[PDB]
């Protein structure tokens, strides 16, 4: 689990959001695996604006954050995990490091701030689902 608070958004990925993301929705992507739902406090996060391919990231199932080098963001094949079928899932960066389904949300961070969140894992990988793209977070 995870999610970013930035200005007036919450960022979680598709397949964690609730019923009250659902019912406060601003934008979604299947493809993407990210949900953004409008809140009622201003979140503090700061968007990375940048193609860093270094930064940490944090993994829940092993109570620990790891520093990694990442792929920029790539339309990639996805095997089938407990939450998706085998497909392409878009804007996806990967890494070399730990993920289980359980690890989706974790923060990947650079120098410039957040840079996306967990959001696929297996066969010794961490993807990361991309935010850097979505200038719109910053405004409105
Ligand atoms: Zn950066």
């Amino acid at each position: 689990s995870g999610a970013i608070y930035v200005g007036n958004y919450r960022v979680v990925n598709r397949h964690l959001a609730t019923h009250n993301d659902w019912a406060n929705l601003v934008w979604e992507d299947s493809s993407r695996d990210l949900l953004v739902s409008s809140t009622t406090a201003q979140g503090c996060d700061t968007i990375a604006r940048c193609d860093c391919q270094t930064g940490v990231y944090y993994c829940s199932s092993r109570r620990k954050h790891y520093p990694v080098s990442f792929s920029k963001p790539s339309l990639i094949f996805v095997e089938a995990s407990e939450y998706y079928p085998a497909r392409y899932q878009s804007h996806l960066m990967l890494a070399v490091g730990h993920s289980e389904p359980g690890d989706c949300g974790g923060i990947l961070r650079c120098q410039h701030g957040v840079v996306g969140i967990v959001s696929t894992g297996g066969n010794g990988l961490v993807g990361f689902a991309d935010v850097r793209d979505l200038l719109w977070l910053d405004e409105e």
